[PDB]
């Protein structure tokens, strides 16, 4: 029998502020396909992973190519074959082995940021560390002036806040303009005087990227690759603050910190859904969606679906295997997944090395702002002696 009765929920009502497990369970139990505020949400593992793996049918470009004549969103908003070329070009720069060479530098800068905090006996971990750490390391990785961090964070925040909004303010437009001008100058310089950095090297070789391609990639990294890590830092420190024995076991334990970070990305993925638009009719859960349907693939829900011991609502350090789709799946799987793991494991290890014992401030209940453009904690007040 076919499915003619589409479930509908109001997104803003999902019980998501306090516990993402309750929120995703509410959505998952509404059905395999759930219509919320213009989009068809695919909630079940079999459909989500098949859809992520089928770019011909579930297009990223149709969901993510901006209107007007913007910079190309390389590679997020491309489908094969163009996407395949982009990922082939970028893969070597983002591999675990390539990024491992940056580790002494990233570690040095992480230690410095922790140094400035540890003597206070308190911090608000989002404003004081999580919101700053990703851009600091980005400047280090890509060879940008360290003194530009304040301006760049301001620009990033303004651009993220204004995206997909009908009436941008004059301050928003100016911030977008200043960021674009700043990045344009940087890429042009790297094309004329290439160094042994990524943004220089991608513009040289047998198949190089154009200036406009590197400009679009640079914008995408800033808008997509930084706040995601910020969010994950907050959840990492929250769980450590309220689990003393886990904290103690993880200190000076890179093997177990790796596992912990996988659990944080599994359970609180910073981008819990991926948008696509269908290119032809498809049947999911017995229900046929016409061509051109806007869908959202629910990776965070799938990560919690209970189908095995690695997909529960609990933080699970045990078990031989840890696996998940918090970095997505299929060909668009997070280009920066290896960098995110490096940065998060580095932050946890170095935090524990200088601040092994800490706790949540009194009467603090962790929540996200929901609905909003962020799945990050609103704030995270920490205390230590
Ligand atoms: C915990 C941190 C992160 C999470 C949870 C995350 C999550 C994701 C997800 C789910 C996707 C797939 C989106 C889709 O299929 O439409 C994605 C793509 C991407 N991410 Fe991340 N990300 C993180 C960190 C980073 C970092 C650190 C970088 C680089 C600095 C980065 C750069 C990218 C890029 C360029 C893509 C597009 C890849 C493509 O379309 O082929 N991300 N990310
Ligand atoms: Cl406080």
């Amino acid at each position: 029998a076919g499915s003619f009765y589409l479930p509908r929920l109001e997104y803003s009502t999902l019980p998501m502020a306090v516990d993402r497990g309750v929120g995703w369970k509410t959505l998952r139990d509404a059905g395999p396909v759930v219509f919320m505020n213009g989009w068809y949400y695919l909630t079940r593992r079999e459909d989500v992973l098949a859809a992520l793996r089928n770019p011909k049918v579930f297009s990223s470009r149709k969901a993510l190519q901006p209107p007007g004549n913007p910079l190309p969103v390389v590679p997020l908003a491309f489908d094969p074959p163009e996407h395949t070329r982009y990922r082939r070009i970028l893969q070597p720069y983002f591999s675990p082995a390539a990024l491992s060479k940056a580790l002494p530098s990233l570690r040095r800068h992480t230690v410095a940021m922790i140094d400035a905090i540890a003597g206070r006996g308190e911090c608000e971990a989002m404003a004081d560390l999580a919101n700053l750490f990703p851009f600091q390391l980005f400047l280090v990785l890509y060879g940008l002036p360290l003194e530009d961090r304040d301006r760049l964070i301001g620009w990033k925040d303004a651009v993220i806040a204004m995206s997909d909004r009908p009436h941008p303010t004059e301050a928003d437009v100016a911030a977008a303009r200043e960021l674009l001008e700043y990045l344009t100058a940087m890429v042009a310089e790297r094309r004329r005087n290439p160094g042994p950095d990524v943004l220089s090297q991608v513009q040289i070789g047998e198949d190089p990227l154009s200036e406009i391609e590197v400009l679009g990639l640079s914008h995408l990294l800033i808008l997509a690759g930084l706040d995601t890590v910020t969010a994950a830092v907050g959840f990492s420190l929250l769980e450590l603050a309220r689990r003393p024995q886990l904290r103690a076991m993880l200190r000076d334990n890179p093997k177990q910190i790796r596992v912990f970070i996988e659990e944080i990305v599994r359970l609180e993925p910073s981008a819990p859904v991926a948008p696509r638009v269908t290119t032809e009719p498809v049947t999911v859960g017995g229900m046929t969606l016409p061509a051109g349907s806007p869908v959202r693939l629910c990776m965070a829900a799938v990560n919690r679906d209970g189908s095995d011991a690695m997909s529960t609502d609990e933080l699970v350090m045990d078990g031989k295997v840890h696996r998940h789709w918090g970095f997505g799946g299929g060909p668009h799987r997070c280009l920066g997944s290896h960098l995110a793991r490096l940065e998060l494991t580095l932050l946890v290890g170095e935090w524990l090395n200088q601040i092994p014992d800490f706790e949540l401030a009194p009467d603090y209940a962790p929540e996200i702002r929901f609905p909003s453009k962020s799945f990050a904690l609103k704030n995270l007040p920490l205390r230590w002696s």
